[PDB]
DNA sequence: TCGACGGATCC
DNA sequence: GCTGATGCGC
DNA sequence: GGATCCGTCGATCGCATCAGC
């Protein structure tokens, strides 16, 4: 069936109200996505901090656009090493972070444009594109190396601070999570081996789901739809994009939305709020 | 994602 | 700047 | 032997590069 978005809830478990929120978005072509005016549904929106994954645009290519955004001022911005248009992420900030720091540290996984690291006063917020398993699963081996190294790294993040971790990370956890699962068993992000890397990042850090957490039984609820055969016309999609939370933020978590209707990608955005 | 393919295998 | 082909995707 | 059942396996869209001039 379809999916309707349920109205945000802007207070917290204890009705403090919402001090931040944080969209995150897989703009496929930061330039494309610009092109189809994402920029004016990012300024309706009025996030604190935007996320960006898959922008395929290098930093001097970066459109002129983002310097004229005056609420997300302090930018920052990773792109593959050698592989120009491939991958690359974002990181836009309203306040000015304490630290900001690329890749988790590790020289094999950190080659892609894929991770940024934003250091605030009370939490740390990772953002993410994983790389897909790829068509045919050529890339499943390596995806799975990167699946423990990235579990390795989340850890010991959140040891040192609460930890919000956002984007795409390339994976429908559970059925739920997308339209045809028995389809898909051996398609990239619903294997096995990445399904069983999600929920041993859950369990390892640990890390709550923070969508799943409010709305553990709404099916439908889909992040990504392929360009082709019109499958978000029909709403056959996977949810792709999370954001994964310490469980000592679930006090401070009012919602986690998923903007099913804004256009410019094959991802729609994912807005969270939080009491902080 | 969807389909046309097969090569199975049922009534 | 323009064509045409290739890489990469969930 | 003529209908179904179910595993492949290509071809769909979109962005971006690259080779060449
Ligand atoms: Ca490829």
């Amino acid at each position: 069936a379809l999916y309707e978005d349920p109205p945000d809830q802007k207070t917290s478990p204890s009705g403090k109200p919402a001090t931040l929120k944080i969209c995150s978005w897989n703009v496929d072509g930061l330039r494309a996505w610009i092109k189809k005016k994402g920029l004016d549904w990012v300024k309706e929106e009025a996030p604190d901090i935007l996320c960006l994954q898959e922008t395929k645009c290098s930093e001097n290519k970066l459109p002129a656009e983002l310097q004229e955004l005056p609420g997300l001022s302090h930018q920052y911005w990773s792109a593959p090493s050698d592989k120009e248009g491939y991958s690359g992420v974002g990181l836009l900030s309203r306040q000015c972070p304490l630290k900001v720091s690329y890749g988790i540290g590790d020289e094999e996984h950190d080659q892609e444009g894929r991770v940024i690291v934003a250091e605030f006063d009370s939490f740390v917020l990772v953002t993410a594109y994983v790389p897909n398993a790829g068509r045919g699963l050529v890339r499943l081996e390596y995806r799975q190396r990167w699946d423990e190294a990235f579990r390795k790294f989340l850890k010991g993040l959140a040891s040192r601070k609460p930890l919000v971790l956002c984007g795409d990370l390339n994976v429908a956890h559970e059925e739920i999570d997308l339209r045809n699962p028995k389809g898909n068993k051996k398609n990239a992000g619903f294997t096995p081996q990445e399904c069983q890397g999600f929920g041993e990042l859950l369990q390892a850090v640990p890390l709550a789901d923070s969508f799943r957490h409010l709305y553990p039984n709404t099916p439908y609820a889909y992040t990504f739809w392929t360009y082709m055969m019109n499958a978000r016309s029909k709403n056959v999609g996977w949810r792709l994009d999370y954001f994964l939370l310490s469980h000592s933020l679930l006090p401070a978590l009012c919602d986690s939305k998923i903007r099913s209707k804004a256009l410019g990608s094959d991802h729609c955005p994912i807005t969270l709020y939080l009491a902080l």
